[PDB]
DNA sequence: ATCTGTACATGTACAGAT
DNA sequence: ATCTGTACATGTACAGAT
DNA sequence: ATCTGTACATGTACAGAT
DNA sequence: ATCTGTACATGTACAGAT
């Protein structure tokens, strides 16, 4: 079934162990260098985010996301247009706090430190505009990416654009939501302008992934297992496979699928609506939801409701119809792409 | 119905507001006086516990429980004869209470009590005295006349941040109800020790402390569902707390009429219902529409505890609150007859 | 001048009041 | 159904201390 | 302030039971 | 084939020591 696919996607203990040991060496070293120097990033703290740390990494342990976040007292935001997600922001003297200038110095430091590593085969990938990350390419056994993500940490209440976000009230509840919104919020230097930062809720997304049930015992050793994470794996795999074959899908990414499933988990809050016995129905209903997002050109950021990830401005109508045909096809033919 | 009883039991906002305003003044003042330097209790922090703070206080807001707890870093416990709940404490602002390396409960309580009495004398704004010391209490109890009687128990507590004592390893069996993450997190919170302060005449009388988990009990009362939305504004209401109120009321009413029941206390009913909440973890087994069944099944459980002389501390499984050594079988049979009677005759005592 | 333990400012769940 | 007082958790301002 | 030790949740691998 | 129990591996929060 889709069970055999999940078997293939399942990471191996051996591989996890080998990847993690190399990754931690490099990260531990980068993190130390940010402290030890008369460095403007002294104080930066490490936060592990994304799939591997959410336990929804598929295929291989080869992509790791780490936040190097820095406490910045009493900063003042100004929303960059009515975009909801992008802001100007107001030790760091030489960086309005310019995202690009801060990222550059951060990146310079990392590059320098990477040169000094003689026990691991590791380089710094050429910069992509649009990435807030300094990406490391590690080879030692085989290929592993590590994104080192610079983040400002603010302790204020979250910005107004998120007031109506995180609609978990009927699923995870009001106490969970109030507590989550008492955690700090993050600003990440995302930039295709050079002074614009972007809100990040990776920390919150991680908590949700690991506390995802309406029952406190969902997926615990004295609870019942659900198939919420397995659906997310399957959906991510369908996208990766399609994306590797079709250049038309360059504008799509796994965050789109993650956002979609957060909305489905809200819409279907009950653990019994994600029974492992109903993996197919569950996967199928997720596809149907994703297709509706494509058809209506609408997939709101889960934390920032006015920010449409499927706006015309971000992803072209044709790209959306293209992905629809390809999903509808896979869906109506037993997912041939799951075999390749 | 039982609904009409709960109507009577429901506290009133007016009463809550008047009681709370006076109580907080007194407590805030006592807490400040503890913080004056060359007080052995400098550092003590306030923790509100018990019914009122659990929202299961019934009838009137006239009893408040407050913990004045003090962090004591380097701590060695010694269990008092395999009892599970009682300990000597060992190893400084506390210098004067030490007998060799042993922290004297009674000496510490006495000084605490002396301070409080002194501070209470200086309050001319509120009518408040210190109740005569009751054997077995870790508390300095304040009697306030707000033209209404209000008790405040100020409970002296040691706070240890270490892992909880081994006697609790098998306690707090919430795994199938609240879950493993909740349990792990709760067990990462500190544990508390309060003076046992018995007047029996047994060895180590004045140096024996007792474990308290009031802080944990509070969290459970306010996060009591298998669903995170139990009793929230986008969830379904349960009758878990309402059963606890009803059971508490049946005991209070009986206790106020019968001296035979002096050995019984509300903690017995609280412990019983914690076991029932574990046994029946699903929110749907505490549907408000099934209040009678729910109340009835709790009574039946409590009666079985009385008949078999067994009600294990929820946190300390080997400590039987209904042992022969604590409460007489005759006392237990007496309470059984009275409950069985109320149960089989429309609860006439709810009408008094 | 800088630092800080204390108290205030802000936000919301719970439950009672309307 | 909507409104409201209390309790509680977290952030931040500041007179008195250094 | 940084570091380590402890405890346990979330995983995977595999054998015996169903 | 699926479930259950055990073993083995990693991540992560926090307390006590330095
Ligand atoms: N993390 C993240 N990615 C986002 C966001 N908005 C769009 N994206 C893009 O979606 C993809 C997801 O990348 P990740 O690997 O981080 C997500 P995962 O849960 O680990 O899942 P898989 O590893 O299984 O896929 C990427 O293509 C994102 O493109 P990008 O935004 O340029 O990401 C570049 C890298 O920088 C980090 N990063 C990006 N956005 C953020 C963010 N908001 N907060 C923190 N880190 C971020 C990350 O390492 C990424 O790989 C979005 O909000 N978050
Ligand atoms: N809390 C508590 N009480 C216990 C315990 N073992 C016996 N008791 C006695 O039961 C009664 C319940 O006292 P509370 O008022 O704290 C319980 P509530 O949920 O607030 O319910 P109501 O206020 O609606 O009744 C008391 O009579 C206890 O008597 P005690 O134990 O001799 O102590 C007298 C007072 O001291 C405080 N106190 C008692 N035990 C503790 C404790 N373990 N931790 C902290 N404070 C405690 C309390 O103020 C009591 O009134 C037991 O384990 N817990
Ligand atoms: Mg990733
Ligand atoms: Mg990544
Ligand atoms: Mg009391
Ligand atoms: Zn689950
Ligand atoms: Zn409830």
């Amino acid at each position: 079934k889709l069970k055999k696919v999940l078997d293939k996607l399942r990471l191996k203990r051996k591989d996890i162990s080998e990847a993690a040991e190399t990754v931690n060496k490099v990260v531990e070293r980068l993190l130390r260098r940010m402290q030890k120097r008369e460095s403007e990033f002294k104080g930066v703290e490490q936060l592990n985010t994304g799939s591997y740390y959410e336990h929804v990494k598929i295929s291989a342990p080869n992509e790791f996301d780490v936040m190097f976040k820095l406490e910045v007292p009493r900063i003042e935001l100004q929303e960059y247009y009515e975009t909801g997600a992008f802001y100007l922001v107001k030790p760091l003297s030489h960086f309005v706090l310019s995202a690009t200038k801060m990222l550059s110095k951060f990146r310079k430091i990392i590059k320098e430190e990477v040169k000094e590593i003689k026990d691991i085969d590791v380089s710094v990938e050429k910069e992509k505009p649009g990435s807030p990350a300094v990406t490391l390419l590690i080879r030692n056994p085989e290929e592993i990416s590590v994104d080192i993500i610079l983040a400002l940490e603010s302790k204020g209440s979250w910005p107004i654009s998120t007031k109506e976000g995180l609609p978990i009230q009927g699923w995870l509840g009001t106490k969970v939501r109030t507590n989550l919104r008492r955690e700090p919020f993050y600003l990440v230097p995302k930039n295709a302008q050079g002074e614009t930062w972007r809100l990040s809720f990776s920390h919150t997304e991680k908590y949700i992934l690991n506390n995802h049930g309406i029952e406190k015992t969902c997926c615990e050793s004295s609870g019942a297992k659900c198939c919420r994470k397995e659906c997310l794996k399957l959906m991510k795999y369908l996208l990766e496979q399609l994306k590797k074959e079709f250049q038309e899908l360059d504008a799509f990414c796994s965050y789109h699928v993650k956002t979609a499933i957060f909305h489905m988990w809200t819409q279907d809050p009950q653990d019994s609506q994600w029974d492992p016995r109903n993996l197919s129905s569950c996967f199928d209903k997720l596809l149907a939801f994703f297709l509706e997002c494509l058809r209506t050109e609408k997939l709101d950021h889960y934390f920032i409701p006015k920010f449409n990830l499927f706006s015309q401005e971000l992803i072209d109508r044709k790209s959306k119809e293209f992905l629809s045909k390809k999903i509808e096809y896979e869906r109506n033919n037993g997912f041939p792409i799951f075999d390749k």
